[PDB]
């Protein structure tokens, strides 16, 4: 129910790694039988979950693919994350290139509005990830301003019931305030819902939102390993 | 009317490593070209040009400019591009510009110049587009009235093709702007001549620029890199 | 005992660390010991104190650990971090990503406000460091409105007695003012404090306050050495 | 009016580099043969002239030397760049720091302003140059506060007859909108140039002006190759 | 008023240098008798004045040493800058961090405001240098004003006597506007200065001023290598 979700304590992190030319090689399906064992293993012992493993070909230089995860308690996603880079081949021949980590909090003024994985909603098979840091008038302005500020602002998204968001908080957990996941069938609709909500009063409250990570989930961790350079 | 397509338009930039393609190149371009050659026959992803970058900026060489209907066929691509060919084996991705073809706000005449089918230009000039925070919030006929006065003021350059395409969430920018021209000067003068618009007022980022000239075959792009 | 603590000179040093990839290696026994007897070489010396090691794991690409100490004299934190550099192992294998120096000085308004490394309290589980930067304006304004910001903002701390802080002068240390340190039980208490702290007017006087480094307190360098990345 | 010389069409370009220490040991004697054979073919044809071999030692960390080389057409210059690079070893064992590129073009109001290279004037023994970014409004601005300011800016530069400028549009040949080049008998001259220009209102409408690259026009490859880190 | 001092010239530059790691080894001694010699060598030629080498060692991430030298002529300092690079093995293990350069000019308003090094004064035991870029407004503002603002600026250092100022014009001779390096026999009182000059109106006209090399003079050479990492 609506108070147990907004009460849940969850971290959720964004791992995104960048392959290292000649790491991998050519020879790979022993690495993909370990890689696939090694999340289906974190899946069994249910402290860690694995919402998508993101081919991120072509989105940005200097990046290649994400892991989304989640769990009740940080230490369970540095403890994944360690035996990740340790136990894996995978994980041996990637460079970290940025983590984005987040921790879920009741919204400020609805709420209702509950991440798409706290709502337990099926991952979308196309996500954009990024940081999000607000003005710095933006929390000590009235809040009946920004309480209307962004009660427009859901509004302007409601032609894309389609497309699931994830707003949550990231305070210290590095450089940013928020992390964004946004979550869909087709990523036509991502880029339309962006491009939508420039027009809001919103807008005029941002400080930072980039750097961007956009890519497709796989539906197993074989489709991105074998497209990975070697 | 309108013009139905959907598409995907990507710019990958590489960067040569010196010292990794050395001098026997041969066998690495007829590799290459054989790779382009294929792309072509599946008829998903459409190549407009390779470009030789030299000498435009550090950390950049060549650019790829390939057009796809799905965006995970252009994925596909860049990444056999560098996984199964040497070229892509021994170059570093310095930058990519995506962008999804969508039409414009207020004039559905506007279309992108590879949308339309033209020629490409001989040169090119590339680069990323971030409109101010208040553009789009802006009264709709006043940012009418601005676009088409910035329209305008590029009449005298009928010969420079333009693309200026939505790149929301396909990486950290809002556009993808491409202008292609027979001659590299009248891009230089079309550039210059657009400052004088009321639209500049409305910008906060449009860097990093890639310019340089089409090759006809990889052969001629290979050949003049530092490897 | 407060005149005696606002009198006393005392340089802090956050110095954050990243482990060369390939570097480290399975046997790691020798380095362990080594390292060891450096920190314990220290605390015999009885110039330098270790406040915390810190395993940053999961918090940021590019930053592994981070080692807090504090000495008399900036010659003495010198010498310890060119010797952990120069003539360990650990510190032969690792690369320097960013360091956060500071001076303890009294607080400008309310002299009983004082880092709790200064105050002695026990140091806190987890851990966040990251520098500050005020606004131009902010020191030539009227002292009577500072001081009234000031207070507001502290008093926005209200509900987290258990986050301990550390605000101490980080001018002509490194390219900043202020060197923040706020030492918890909890990650999400840290969270949580840094949000409420953006309802403040004090916000409105802020030019920087990246790079975030978050983690966790280790017990011994022993726990460190085996967790970083190989 | 100067006609001719305002309609001529003359690319330009600041082909900085780096050494990279260790790469060209002590034995020079061939490299600076083989790179004056280089510099000797440029001249043969007729194509690409070489204004200049500056040593900027001293300058700036990351550069070490620069060519100005000015063509008819850029994919003369894109092709001697290139071919510097890939057939000498100088160019091999170099890195590119940087490239300025422009583009002579007449002034929008004092068509008596033209480079110090379309002038045909002998190259000043030492050089500053810079890329140059104007404020957004400049250009939209009305063209008669743009002439005043720009007069006054003219001006200024009054006691300076001996420094030579030359400002280049720069537009779409890089992240730039002015390529600026000062040329003087004495860096002196240069410094006290660029502080008296700060006293103008054109000042009042400039958002990038760096990096600058400042050095010694060199009489031969010879003088360069020479001072280089092994 | 200093007339003489006011009227000569002389150049100044910071050479900041990191180590690179792996690259200086355990075997010193020779290396640095031969930097003795090289130093010995520059002061009997009596063109370039090393006015100190500075342990910079936990100031920055990715710096560790700095050389201050002093010429009547830039290519003087440019050839002892390259000659350490080219012929002494320190300078071969050694890379270029950051370099600032300038040029002594009298002051605007009180031509009794002179650098340290220009009044022959003995350097301090422990220094901060960084650049410095004013607002576009500061150069244009009235002169009267601009005084005013100078001798409030001049007035809050009255207590800090014994940190020595050098405020030197960079123009063109890098990316900045001014160079400063303040000289002290003791680090904290280097940071309660800048601390109290924060309390001036200047500061309302200030675009940049990091980064910052901050560090202590080292009597010999053997000091600075000895700590070096190897
Ligand atoms: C996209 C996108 C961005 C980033 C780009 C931009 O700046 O527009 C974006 C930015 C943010 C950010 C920060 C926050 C965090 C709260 C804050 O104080 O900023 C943030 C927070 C909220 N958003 Fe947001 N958003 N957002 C959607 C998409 C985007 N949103 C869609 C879709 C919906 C609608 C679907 C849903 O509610 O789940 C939606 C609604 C909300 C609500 C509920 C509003 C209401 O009361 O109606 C809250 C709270
Ligand atoms: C160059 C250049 C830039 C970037 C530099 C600058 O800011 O000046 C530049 C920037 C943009 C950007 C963003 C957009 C996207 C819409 C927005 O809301 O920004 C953007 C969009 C449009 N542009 Fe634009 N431009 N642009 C041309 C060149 C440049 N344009 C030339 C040439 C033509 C001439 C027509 C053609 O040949 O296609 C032209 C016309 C249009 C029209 C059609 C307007 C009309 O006539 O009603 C639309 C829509
Ligand atoms: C968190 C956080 C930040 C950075 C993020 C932000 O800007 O909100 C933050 C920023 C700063 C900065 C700079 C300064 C330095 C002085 C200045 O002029 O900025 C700075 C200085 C002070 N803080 Fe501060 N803080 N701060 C706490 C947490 C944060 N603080 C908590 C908790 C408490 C309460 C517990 C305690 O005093 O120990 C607290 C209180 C004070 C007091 C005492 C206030 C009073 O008189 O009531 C002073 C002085
Ligand atoms: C130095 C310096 C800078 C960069 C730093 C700053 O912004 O102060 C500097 C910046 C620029 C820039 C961009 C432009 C390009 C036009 C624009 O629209 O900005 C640019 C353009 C002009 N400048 Fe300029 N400058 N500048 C000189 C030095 C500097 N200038 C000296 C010397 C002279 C005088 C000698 C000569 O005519 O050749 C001089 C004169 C002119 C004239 C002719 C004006 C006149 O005399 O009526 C034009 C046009
Ligand atoms: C520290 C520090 C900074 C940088 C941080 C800040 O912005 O406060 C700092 C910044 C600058 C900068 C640029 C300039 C260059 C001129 C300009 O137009 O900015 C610059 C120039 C001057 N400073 Fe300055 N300073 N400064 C001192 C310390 C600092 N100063 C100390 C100490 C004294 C006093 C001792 C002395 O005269 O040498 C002192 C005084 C002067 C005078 C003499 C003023 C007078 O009384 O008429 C001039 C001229």
């Amino acid at each position: 129910n609506f108070e147990e979700l907004n009460s849940m304590q969850r971290y959720s992190q964004f791992a995104v790694f960048r392959a290292i030319p000649g790491a991998l090689g050519s020879d790979r399906a022993e690495i993909v039988a370990q890689a696939q064992s090694f999340f289906d293993g974190l899946e069994t012992a249910g402290k860690v979950e694995v919402r998508g493993i993101y081919d991120l070909a072509g989105c940005r230089a200097e990046a290649d693919f994400m892991i989304w995860w989640i769990a009740e308690e940080f230490e369970e996603i540095q403890a994944a994350f360690a035996r990740f880079r340790r136990e894996t081949v995978l994980g041996q021949v990637s460079e970290v290139a940025w983590l984005g980590n987040s921790l879920h909090r009741p919204a400020e003024f609805n709420r209702s509005h509950l991440p798409s994985f706290i709502m337990g909603e099926i991952p979308g098979d196309w996500i954009t990830v990024y940081p999000f840091v607000r003005s710095y008038d933006w929390y000590i302005m009235d809040p009946q301003k920004r309480r209307k500020i962004l009660a427009e602002h859901g509004q302007a998204a409601r032609d894309f019931p389609d497309v699931r968001a994830n707003t949550v908080p990231a305070f210290a957990l590095g450089d940013y305030e928020w992390m964004l996941a946004f979550e869909a069938p087709r990523l036509d609709r991502i880029v339309d819902l962006m491009h939508k909500m420039r027009y809001t009063e919103a807008r005029l409250h941002v400080r930072e939102e980039t750097p961007f990570f956009t890519g497709r989930r796989v539906s197993e961790v074989s489709e991105l390993v074998n497209v990975l350079p070697g």
